[PDB]
């Protein structure tokens, strides 16, 4: 198999409410689409879903950079994966949304020639998914009322945004769990929003609310703070924007950081590299749990419930990206469907057309 | 896809030349060979290659445990390696060379079903891999003798292994390297024979023939030695014996220990855990090598000749036991003709058949 | 004296509940005709040593040491190292049946020449899995026979571990001394949790809460609550007792003579841990028998840090391989007696 | 003082000549070129010039970041450079070609607006630099009579690229001193290319060529390892990828990582986090070297030439981009001419347009 | 077997160049006697032969009618006795060894380990003019001793001196072995051993104060030569320490800093787990008992590589019969008599 041609085009997508996290709002699920089609005629679809307030990737640089890589990985096996990654990290020193692209359409590229779904190919473990739902900063009040809503749809574990102040982060809580009760699981996400210390106090203060888990209580270049509240603590830390790519796990894992790490394709730039990290984590007994951009779409949340489906220790799943698109950017793939359960189905590689 | 059996054998293949090791000697490449057969008809074949010297693993343990993991593995799909290796881990501790063995088969299953080889599903770096090949330990002028005739045959590195007395092994290197000139790598073994400080000393002295690598110094526990080896000598350390599984590799890497790793599938329990290995050196810098057993054969090296050529971070390869057997095994695979160059094909899988 | 011969057969022997113990028996013979006795009892899911592999690498140990005197347990123990990189059940096969031969040639109970501080043993009894009731029901009976110390595994989920000890505990009383082993079921932070909501009903101590590898976990339980830690799958040989008494994984470590390959290694275990001043307790494989346990016995009463036992195999049963040594009746005491080495014989 | 209007636009300057570094090829000089104008008529220059080698930034990338900061400053008043790096970061996670673009300008204002050389506000030790030249890797002879051909042009110091091998590094070193002798100062730039292990080996190797210091020996994100070669040769190491921002130089200031620090304005994201990245280093007796980016043109070198002047503690000047621009984008500020001596001269501000 | 009466007193031994100890006998109820030696050395461990001939005495009454197997008790009942008296419980330690071998009727060497029935010792050159000692090494060479150890940091230039003779004196094929006594302080260790590397050493013992650990293990860490803890290793905890933090690579043990085999086994054992060596030695003040125990358990042990058992080697007669003999030759046999293969 040969890369014959690269296509690569924007797509913006508005949410049907506005997300609302410690580190800002997001609007618009804005993208960058690439189409990879080989000399035999198979088309592998990726896609690039950047979060500026994360990465700092915008569309255009996104757009510019798979463009450069794109023309630089002519005549390449989709297969070659090792190759195609060596191609593009010595072009762009940082770009895991472009990267993402090309990895996540090589990979259904692989799946389509091997006539198989993707989950296969990358583990095998399951061929569905159970994700989470997130709900977004607002009032204690109206966040238990989309609670009840949402548990109503189905949702058995419900993922908090907080991030505004520890008094009114408690305040949030204790609502949720009051309007759903105990059988409901609620892991927080406070987005770097406290310090070491007040991430101790604050999350003492729950310690009666049964939290699954806390992600990222402190900045994400704080490590040593990172690993004071997870010593701390006897309730489960996770490590998001502190861990974009494999480097970064293995200096987590190696200080004993967190508990749990947050992976995203478009953090790490693809599956190649969201397989390395698994595999350091499941090697010093920590577990991931599989993330998204609300920036993208069908394509990249169907190759993350692909490899989180296929991969053992991504125990815990928070893809709901697609919750909150106003349409589909392409035919297949996980559904709009606000539902916990994603079903991959039987369809070769990523199952989109 | 669906395992409906799990057939295993015993293999028994001459070597042109024994090998000796400690209290005894080798004559033969004993090893247990599976063969996984899926419902529709598909066949996957494995290799369980034991070492009790170096792994503990032996034949008859290793054809039990491989039995045991058969009938648990009965209706499983081939591709679901997860679950696979999970259900190995479950029944068994440890168990490396009954691992692989499955292991092995089932990722031949996978390049069947998938009709690809097998290095299109594990990296697709490359499709073909350069072995250096052993000299077996002899009197230097015989030594040299065999390393010119290698070198004819295309060779361009050439493994010898050392720690038998530093007059004896400078004594072999030194006429092998006159006889071949300094273009030719030379890989030394030192089989965990020196402590530390001794290590540093034979190392730097062996060092003045050109030396490419000096491959575990110290005895396996002993990794503040090897950490020490590794900071005191220009020469590159690997390790080996030091590095069985993931975790291993990951004290490893954490510590700082060495500057290479070697991999072995039959230390590592197959393609799944070897993958592991390399992902986490690659990610803090360290190359890995990959080796073989006295006792494995083509199925063990066809199968390590895949993941080599694959993967970018495996960039050494010591697969050399086929250039020994006296007859193959199997049919396919990595051939029993000494060449440096093993070229994989596009047979699907490890292209490997009765 | 020297070796003349030795053999070994594999040894199946029904348990009274689920389903049998397989293991391999040792007997070594010297020139002059003393017979010393060894067992190595695999644990595939524990060492990964099968009976098949055990008895294959024992056959190789004893043909390398023909000729060699049963009290050069330094040069037995480098023969087998040189031979097998790996073989814990193999060695100690090996190992416990020249210790056997060593006592009987001096003339003296084995745990004479092992330090000699006691003659006999207090050994727990594990209780089998089961209906809390039923669990509760046997407890009062082990009672009855006079074991003071019970032990139960748990990690099985929380609810189902909680409803068991609660059961037990009410109605043995808390006279009763209660140690679970949590067979590596949980994770750093659940097994702290676990542990504190089964700490209320009085427990003596937990066993391997988190896996054997994760020494940083382990630890982290062990500072993280008030209950005894014990490390048990975590500590195989000497060189694991060292790391684990360097860092302060734990509170105290169980030996085993099928994971450490011996007398010999397990003298070094005890000795690293009461130097560190962390104590020790013995323990046993499912798959041992007999001579497993009259070793692990003599060596428990001849040392003083080694401070409880956990060597009720025997009493699981339906019948002994081989005559003496500690018997198959259901005591707490493990009295050794004045025969020389083991006092077994077959 | 109020922002009114911000522009931006692309600037495209083909290089005299390829620049080959251990990372790759630079060609041309594209950079975006801001100009924010005040309600009272001052305008100040700013410019982004990003290096996707080094930080994975896109011209395309940082102009849709200056255009989404731009339309948040409107109002502010330049001299409120706390607020501005505040929206700035709100903004994005990371961007700093587009946030240096924004602070340069800022700082212009400030000048123009106090009637005073940028220099004059920010320190004032001296107006003018003496800076080093380049010399791209390429075979040793050939390297050797580009060093000559430099030297006759007044340079003193040397700044030689390394990166291809030991053997061959270590030959093009030799080549070079001997062709210039000892009188002349050179300092080598690897690049992240040799291992920790190989960095000692090589450094040691030339511990008779008179090296005066060793840039990024390792790669950027091996601290343990380039701590490592710093403590084990008496070679002065020096940071480049290693530090971007304040952030990074207190993480190596605080593990005694290197003994100098090279700063870059695009890596940084302007004046306001260099002078922190400089007191961070001086406090801790750690000297810093103003470096740049081939991409950048008279106004991102001016920007480095005045803060480099002004401040004690940056010792060393690696600004040399302007020698190889086909041609300036606009007038004043620091000459296109190759020349070791930048004199700033007393105008305004940057003294630009 | 049960102890019946210890009996201790002093003995007093004639040296050939300018040896005080305690002796004990430990009588059995079946009459089977053990012996033991105390040898305070008061500049190492403080300890005198009064206060060692006291201790000795409180230890004797209370472990009347105990087994002398039980040396697990033994060693509790002194420790609970005395907090600090090596030479006093390596005195009572040596006996009960010795009763154990004879009440098994075996050499002691085969309940130690059985490793070997024989060690080599390496034999001390006293400290003189470089030309004179060097004499003596080429003297000591005849005898057959390939190992010599010497007395260094006494000033680098006069260390040099002396070594630089014997080697020329007798040649690179004898190993030399060096004691610095603590010293130099860990930089100047580090200069000093690495110009006397030139002349081929075999290993420096203590370069540095006893509790300078971290000094210690600087030097270890700066040099290839091997370095070896004396004064920084009594007991098994000092050993433990040693180890775990890497401080040195081969530990010296000797019975009267430890307090007996008992306790030199812990130290054994713990330093080879850790694939530190040791080398095993000996008091000036001990005499036959002392270093016979210390040679079977070298023997026996196949990590106590290297042994300094020359201390008989000085002496002008010997307390007992049997045992290593007076005679200065390299090879120590122990035979197969019973314990200590020692009698009256
Ligand atoms: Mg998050
Ligand atoms: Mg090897
Ligand atoms: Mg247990
Ligand atoms: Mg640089
Ligand atoms: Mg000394």
């Amino acid at each position: 198999m040969k890369i014959k041609q690269v296509h690569v085009r924007a797509s913006k997508i508005k949410l049907k409410e506005t997300f609302t996290i410690a580190l800002g709002t997001i609007e618009s699920a804005d993208s960058a689409i690439v189409e990879i089609e080989t000399e035999e005629g198979l088309v592998g679809y990726g896609e690039g879903g950047p979060g500026i307030f994360i990465t700092g990737e915008t569309l255009a640089g996104t757009l510019e950079t798979i463009e450069l890589f794109g023309q630089a990985i002519i005549g390449l096996n989709p297969f070659n994966i090792e190759k195609i990654h060596e191609v593009m990290d010595k072009i762009s020193a940082f770009a895991p949304a472009a990267k993402a692209a090309i990895d996540i359409a090589c990979y259904d590229l692989m799946g389509q020639k091997a006539q198989l779904p993707l989950y296969q190919l990358l583990g095998g473990y399951d061929n569905q998914v159970i994700t989470d739902i997130t709900l977004g900063i607002d009032e204690p009040n109206v966040m238990a009322q989309k609670a009840v809503e949402k548990v109503k749809l189905g949702f058995d574990t419900l993922k908090i945004k907080v991030g505004t102040g520890i008094e009114a982060d408690i305040a949030r809580v204790k609502a949720i769990r009051e309007a759903v009760g105990f059988d409901i699981k609620l892991r927080l996400d406070a987005n770097q929003a406290w310090t070491p210390k007040d991430a101790v106090k604050a999350i003492q203060a729950l310690a009666d609310y049964q939290i699954e888990l806390v992600e990222q209580p402190v900045k994400r270049r704080d490590l040593e703070g990172l690993k004071y509240v997870t010593s701390q603590v006897n309730t489960t830390i996770m490590a998001d924007e502190s861990c974009f790519d494999a480097q970064d796990a293995l200096e987590l894992v190696k200080k004993g950081t967190v508990d749990v790490i947050n992976i995203k394709l478009m953090k790490c730039g693809g599956i190649h590299e969201a397989l390395k990290i698994n595999q350091i984590c499941e090697t010093a007994g920590i577990e991931c749990m599989i993330g998204c951009m609300a920036e993208e779409t069908t394509i990249g949340i169907t190759a993350a419930a692909h490899l989180a489906a296929a991969q053992k220790n991504i125990t815990r799943a928070d893809l709901d990206a697609t919750f909150g698109l106003e349409t589909a950017p392409v035919t297949g793939g996980v559904s709009l469907e606000a539902k916990p359960l994603l079903e991959l189905g039987e369809a070769a590689g990523l199952g989109i057309s």
